[PDB]
């Protein structure tokens, strides 16, 4: 018979931040 | 009685990083 | 049979951005 859905998958990183505050 | 549980779901990317160091 | 796959996993923040421009 059918089985239940599996569990949640594993947790990639986001992209770099923008350049910092101007000097 | 029920079938076995399904496999883990797929692995999305994180948020943007923070602004860089002060200029 | 085995069940369907689970849902997608959790979403790290990206790296710090580059240095701000000098002034």
């Amino acid at each position: 018979p059918p089985g239940p859905p599996g569990p949640p998958g594993p947790r990639p990183p986001g992209p770099p931040g923008p350049p910092g505050p101007p000097g």
